[PDB]
C-alpha cells in the first residue's frame, strides 16, 4: 500500500476522487507547522510550501463537498464523513496552542468544514424547494414546496439517517435547511399588502397544512418531534394575519347575506310564485343564508380551532343583523305588495323559513336559550305579522256572525255557530301549503280566536235571564257549542288543550243555581285560566237575573287570583277586556 510520496502523486489521487490519501493532505500542513517551528527554513520557501498545502486543501474540499451534495454516489462517503471531521477537529487543535503561526504563513485554521456542509445542504434544499412545478403562483409555490420537503425529508430518514454518523445530525440539518427556506419564502410574502384569498391560503398553510400535513401526519412524524421546528411566519405576525382575515371574511358573509336578502326581497317584489316541496319553499333565504354561514365557519375552522370560535361569536352579530333587516323587508313587503297573485303564497314561504332557522341554529351554535331567543327575536315578529296578515280576512268575515249571538239574544246558537264553522272551514285549504309545525301553530290561533270571541259575546252584558229554566237551556246551548268548536278544531289540527274547558266550565257557572256550587266552579275555573278576573266573573253573573249579594261573595274568590308559586297563564282573559 501507501503512502504517496510526491505531492504531484497525491494531487493526482485527489483529482481521481480517491480520499484514502486525504489524511496525508493534513499531514503536510502539520509537517509544515513542524518545519516552520524548527526555525531553520526560508520564508521564501515557507510561502511555497504553504501555497502548495492550501492548493491541495482546496482540491480536497471540492472533492468532499462534491460527494456530499449528492450522497447517492457510493460507499466512500464514509471517507468524506471521516475527512469532514478530521479537519473539523483539527480546527480545535490549532486553536490558540497550535494557534501561533510564524509570520509569512498567514493563518488559515478555523476552516469550519462542517459549516461548509451545512451551506451545501442548505443550497440543495434551496435548489429543490425552488424548482418549477393555477390556484395562484403563491399557492402553487407552497404546493410544490410542501411536497418536495415531505418527499426529501422522507428520503433522509429512510436512507441518509443510517449512513451519516451521529455527530452531524443529518436530519436536523436537512429539515432545518428546508424549513428555514420555506419560512423565508413566506417571510417574503408577509412583506406585502396581500389579497384576501392570499391571506387565507398562507394563513391556512402556516396554521394547518404545514404543521399537520407535512411535519406531523407522515412517517416523518416521529423524527421531527425531536427537531422542534417553529412557525413559518412569526407568532405576532400570524396573530395580526388572523385579525385581518377575520375582518375580511366577516365582511364577506355580511355583504353576501345582504345580497341574498336583496334578491329574495325582489322575488317577492316580482310576484315570483314560490316552489313547493310539500308546503312552500322560499327556504332559498333559509338554506342560502345558513350556507353562507357554514362555509365561512369552515374557512375559519380551517386555520385554528380558535380562529373558528372567534368567527362564530363574530358571526352571531351579523346574523342578528340580517334577520333584523329581513323582518324589516318582509314587513315592508306586507305593507305595500298585496295585489300580487302570490302575496299570501309568498308570506307562507317566508313564515316557513323560521322552522329552518330555529332547527339549524339550535344545533350549530349551542347557545343559552335566552341568547338563542335574543338572536331569534325578529323571526317571531315576522311570523307574527305573517299569521296576522293571512288570518285577518277570516277574522273579519267572522266579525258579524258573532254579533249574531248577541243579535238573536241566543235564540239559536247552533245555527249561528254552524254558520261560523262553515265560514272558517272554507279556509282550511290554502293553509295546508304551510309547514306542519306552523299549521298547528296557526290552528291554535284560530281555536283561541273562536273561544275568545265567544266569551266576549257572553260578557257583553246584553242578556239577563230571569228564571233558572232558561239559564239551564242556555247552558245546554253553550256546551253544545263548546263541543262543536273543540271537536272541529282538534279534528282539524289544533292541539290547544288548555282552551277546552273554557266554554264548558262557564256553561256550568251559568246553569248552576245554588251559591256554593257557583263558588266551587269559580275556584276551579280560576285554576284553569287564572287570568280570569272579577270583571269577567261579573259580566257572566250578569246573565243570572237571580242572586244579588251572593255576587259579592262569589267575587271575593277571584279577589286573590294571586299565585306566587308559578305564573304560567297562557293569555285568554288577558285578551278579553270588558268594563
Amino acid at each position: 500500500d501507501g503512502p504517496l510520496p510526491t505531492v504531484e502523486e497525491l494531487k493526482e489521487a485527489l483529482e481521481h476522487g480517491r480520499l484514502e490519501v486525504a489524511w496525508q493532505v493534513l499531514a503536510l500542513e502539520r509537517q509544515l507547522e513542524a518545519a516552520a517551528a524548527a526555525g531553520g527554513m526560508s520564508n521564501e520557501e515557507l510561502v511555497w510550501r504553504q501555497s502548495k498545502v492550501e492548493a491541495l486543501y482546496v482540491l480536497l474540499c471540492d472533492q468532499v463537498l462534491g460527494v456530499l451534495r449528492r450522497p447517492l454516489e457510493a460507499a466512500p462517503e464514509r471517507l468524506s464523513q471521516a475527512l469532514a471531521v478530521v479537519s473539523q477537529e483539527e480546527l480545535e487543535d490549532r486553536r490558540a496552542s497550535g494557534g501561533p503561526l510564524a509570520a509569512a504563513l498567514e493563518a488559515t485554521r478555523p476552516r469550519r468544514w462542517l459549516q461548509r456542509w451545512r451551506g451545501v445542504v442548505a443550497e440543495v434544499a434551496a435548489e429543490r424547494l425552488d424548482a418549477q412545478p393555477g390556484r395562484s403562483e403563491a399557492e402553487s409555490r407552497f404546493l410544490h414546496m410542501g411536497r418536495t420537503m415531505k418527499e426529501d425529508l422522507e428520503v433522509v430518514v429512510e436512507r441518509l439517517k443510517p449512513l451519516f454518523p451521529d455527530e452531524f445530525n443529518v436530519v436536523r440539518t436537512y429539515a432545518e435547511s428546508y424549513h428555514y427556506h420555506f419560512a423565508s419564502h413566506l417571510c417574503a410574502l408577509a412583506q406585502f399588502e396581500l389579497c384576501e384569498r392570499d391571506t387565507y391560503l398562507l394563513l391556512l398553510w402556516v396554521q394547518n397544512l404545514y404543521p399537520n400535513d407535512i411535519l406531523n401526519s407522515p412517517k416523518l412524524a416521529q423524527e421531527l418531534q425531536g427537531v422542534g421546528l417553529g412557525s413559518l411566519l412569526p407568532p405576532k405576525q400570524i396573530r395580526l394575519l388572523e385579525a385581518m382575515f377575520l375582518s375580511n371574511e366577516v365582511t364577506s358573509v355580511k355583504q353576501l347575506m345582504a345580497r341574498a336578502l336583496e334578491l329574495e326581497s325582489q322575488r317577492w317584489t316580482q310576484d315570483v310564485a314560490p316552489q313547493s316541496l310539500d308546503g312552500h319553499c322560499h327556504s332559498e333565504l333559509a338554506i342560502d343564508i345558513l350556507q353562507i354561514i357554514s362555509q365561512g365557519q369552515t374557512k375559519a375552522e380551517n386555520i385554528t380551532s380558535d380562529v373558528g370560535m372567534q368567527i362564530k361569536q363574530l358571526l352571531l352579530v351579523e346574523l342578528a343583523a340580517l334577520l333584523r333587516s329581513y323582518q324589516r323587508a318582509f314587513d315592508e313587503f306586507l305593507e305595500k305588495s298585496k295585489l300580487l297573485r302570490n302575496y299570501r303564497v309568498n308570506i307562507m314561504a317566508n313564515i316557513n323559513n323560521c322552522l329552518f332557522f330555529w332547527t339549524s341554529v339550535e344545533q350549530k351554535w349551542q347557545i343559552s336559550h335566552d341568547s338563542l331567543n335574543r338572536l331569534l327575536e325578529p323571526l317571531k315578529d315576522l311570523k307574527a305579522h305573517g299569521f296576522d296578515t293571512l288570518l285577518q280576512s277570516l277574522f273579519l268575515d267572522l266579525k258579524p256572525l258573532f254579533k249574531k249571538f248577541t243579535q238573536t239574544r241566543w235564540a239559536n246558537p247552533v245555527e249561528t255557530l254552524e254558520e261560523i264553522i262553515t265560514t272558517v272551514s272554507s279556509s282550511l285549504p290554502e293553509f295546508s301549503e304551510l309547514q306542519d309545525c306552523f299549521r298547528e301553530e296557526l290552528m291554535e290561533t284560530v281555536h283561541l280566536h273562536l273561544v275568545k270571541e265567544y266569551i266576549i259575546r257572553l260578557c257583553k252584558r246584553r242578556l239577563v235571564l230571569k228564571t233558572a229554566e232558561q239559564q239551564q237551556q242556555l247552558a245546554r246551548h253553550i256546551l253544545a257549542n263548546a263541543d262543536a268548536i273543540q271537536g272541529f278544531c282538534t279534528e282539524n289540527g289544533s292541539t290547544a288543550t288548555w282552551l277546552h274547558r273554557a266554554l264548558p266550565m262557564i256553561a256550568e257557572i251559568i246553569r248552576l243555581q245554588d251559591s256554593s256550587a257557583i263558588k266551587i266552579e269559580v275556584a276551579t275555573y280560576a285554576t284553569w285560566y287564572p287570568d280570569f278576573s272579577k270583571g269577567h266573573l261579573n259580566a257572566i253573573l250578569a246573565i243570572k237575573g237571580n242572586l244579588p249579594s251572593s255576587e259579592v261573595r262569589s267575587i271575593r274568590n277571584i279577589l286573590d287570583i294571586n299565585t306566587g308559586v308559578q305564573e304560567p297563564p297562557r293569555p285568554l282573559f288577558s285578551l278579553i277586556k270588558v268594563t
